[PDB]
């Protein structure tokens, strides 16, 4: 039941990062513009049915509308005063024979 540090070089690690970016974009952020990570630090916890996962997650604001097809590997807005970082935290269950996931809590604070 332990806490563990873990890296985004893991399937499962991913796909839960992606999930929390998703939910940033579509609830969290209100901006028209797309937020990605520039920075993450990741750890993950093995509980009873289930598996949960622990996000520090430093969001940038890119050039790409949340609207657009493509993203990821939109660029960051890099004019002054229009970055809008923030950090977040998040805590994401998922329950990995089922193809369930939630988030479970999260804070973000602007840097």
């Amino acid at each position: 039941g332990g806490i563990h540090a873990t890296d985004l070089n893991d399937k499962s690690v991913q796909r839960a990062l992606d999930f929390a970016i998703s939910e940033y974009n579509k609830v969290i952020n209100k901006d028209e513009y797309y937020s990605r990570p520039l920075q993450v630090m990741a750890a993950y916890q093995q509980i009873v049915g289930g598996v949960n996962y622990y996000f520090n997650v430093k969001f940038g604001r890119t050039t790409c509308t949340k609207s657009q097809p493509n993203l990821d590997n939109c660029p960051f807005n890099d004019q002054p005063k229009l970055k809008e970082e923030e950090f977040c935290s998040f805590q994401i269950n998922e329950v990995p024979w089922e193809d369930k996931i939630s988030i479970l809590n999260y804070k973000c604070r602007k840097v």
